[PDB]
């Protein structure tokens, strides 16, 4: 699984260890070993949310399975919680797009997961 | 709805009110109040289009509904127009990918839109 | 078709002509004209893969058709091979998400491909 966050928060406000925290919490949330989890944080972005430049985030989570109605509500609570606590972004200024990928459509190590 | 534009145009060439303009235009185009619209502009990118580093853009529009054949033609005219007028990018060097997201697959404010 | 690579490799490690190399190889692999291929390389990213900040990449390939089980395996071998040779990234620290786009969902030159 892979989680990307794009945010207008500056780089200096991303705390030390944040990528390791996201890795751990996503491993636990998706039930997948941490070796399978990739994370990507992109600060200092030119963005607006609802017409305002107040801190916000646009994010995605891709996984082969482990995506669905109840799961995604749970991921949203976890991830918004982390963005609020660590980057001081209000949960109502975050979108997270969830993608249930077919194994045939995910490449890794010279092949695909199908 | 959320619009992202990635471009090799430099940051100084993006005009001051550009994010506000995209917000207002997309609110009108999707039929939603501006609270519902997020915009993200990423200049200074290392990109090629057709093998060339001439000005280009790679964009995405995600929405829960308000996506379809006719709508997407209209969005393309609107958005290519803005990118031509404001960023001086030729319409033929723009790709926009459209995504009709399921409400259960969009997280916001600690939950999802389902 | 559109190929995007996000990586923690520094910009100085991206060789001259890399975006043209990708453009050629993707044209040949997909069978689409090189003039229609867009490539976007984003270095210096704050990323982790399996909890580790060793060189890694998160990529996507979007195409209107030419996406499928065997095709994607072939693209994966090709693209991991280029990232290993040119950017010194281990194939086991690359994910590539493949997207078969409906032509009605791809904007270009003021319209869509439908
Ligand atoms: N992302 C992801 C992983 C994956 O296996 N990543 C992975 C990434 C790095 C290493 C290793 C391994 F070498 F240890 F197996 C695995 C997924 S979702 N694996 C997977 C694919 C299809 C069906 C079921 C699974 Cl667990
Ligand atoms: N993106 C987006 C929005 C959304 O509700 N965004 C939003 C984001 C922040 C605040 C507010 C509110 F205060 F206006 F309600 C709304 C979507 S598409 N809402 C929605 C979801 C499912 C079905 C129909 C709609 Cl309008």
């Amino acid at each position: 699984p892979m989680f990307i966050v794009n945010t207008n928060v500056p780089r200096a406000s991303v705390p030390d260890g944040f990528l390791s925290e996201l890795t751990q919490q996503l491993a636990q949330a998706t039930g997948k070993p941490p070796q399978y989890i990739a994370v990507h944080v992109v600060p200092d972005q030119l963005m607006a949310f609802g017409g305002s430049s107040e801190p916000c985030a646009l994010c995605s989570l891709h996984s082969i399975g482990k995506i669905g109605g109840a799961q995604n509500r749970s991921y949203s609570k976890l991830l918004c919680g982390l963005l609020a606590e660590r980057l001081r972004i209000s949960p109502d200024r975050v979108y997270i797009n969830y993608y249930d990928m077919n194994a045939a459509n995910v490449g890794w190590n010279n092949s695909t997961f199908a």
